[PDB]
């Protein structure tokens, strides 16, 4: 799994640590192992929500499988809640794109998961 | 809905107002209240279309519904002319991937739109 | 076909010259290089498994040419390039592939539809 977050807070306002948490908060909701979690954090960006440069996230999670109705509410809930927290960014002006890949369309060490 | 644009056209050349005409031109486009759309710019980018390195943009366009062929090229023929006219980008070094998401896979507010 | 890398490796080990992603790209979709796009992202506050050793987070949009021996093969090549070039150990790179459908890729001031 991999979880991007792209948002206009400054990089000196990302805690030390962030990565690690969602890594561990990720391996722990996806219950995968992880040596496979990818995470990425994009501060300063010129972007708004709603006409708004308040904060805001836009962001997305690709897994392979483990994506659905109420696992991706779940996720929401989470997510959102480690960017209220942490970033202090308003659930209300977040948006998580979620990605189901198929093993065949993600790369890795030279081939797929295919 | 939530367009993307990056390119390699530097910050300075990005004119004040782009971010709000942006949603604005989204909202009229998609129907869509305006309050709903998010908008990222990212300039400065190291990239290429064609192996050359003038001006050009890859872009997204995220929208629950409200995708599909005619749509599609109204939203280019309009992103294109915006772009265009605001950041000096030939129409004809711009790709635009458009999304259709299921409502149960984007995020939002500590739920889904689901 | 367009190609995006994001890497936490930083702008200056990236060499001159990079952007040979292109032209491989091309030989490797059997589509002019004309129609390729290239981005690289370096610098980027990234972790993989953990780790902030160097890693990438990629996509590969083409319309058609994706599949599973296809795709294996692309990822031969580019974790190779991303391996030589900027020192990323293929077990640290991501790559997502998109097979696009035409009418869902704008291009001058229209789709491919
Ligand atoms: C996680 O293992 C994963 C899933 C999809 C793309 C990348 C990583
Ligand atoms: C707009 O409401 C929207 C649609 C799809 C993804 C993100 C935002
Ligand atoms: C290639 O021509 C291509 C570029 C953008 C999206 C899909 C395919």
């Amino acid at each position: 799994p991999m979880f991007i977050v792209n948002t206009n807070v400054p990089r000196a306002s990302v805690p030390d640590g962030f990565l690690s948490e969602l890594t561990q908060q990720l391996a722990q909701a996806t219950g995968k192992p992880p040596q496979y979690i990818a995470v990425h954090v994009v501060p300063d960006q010129l972007m708004a929500f709603g006409g708004s440069s308040e904060p805001c996230a836009l962001c997305s999670l690709h897994s392979i499988g483990k994506i659905g109705g109420a696992q991706n509410r779940s996720y929401s809930k989470l997510l959102c809640g480690l960017l209220a927290e942490r970033l202090r960014i308003s659930p209300d002006r977040v948006y998580i794109n979620y990605y189901d890949m198929n093993a065949a369309n993600v790369g890795w060490n030279n081939s797929t998961f295919a």
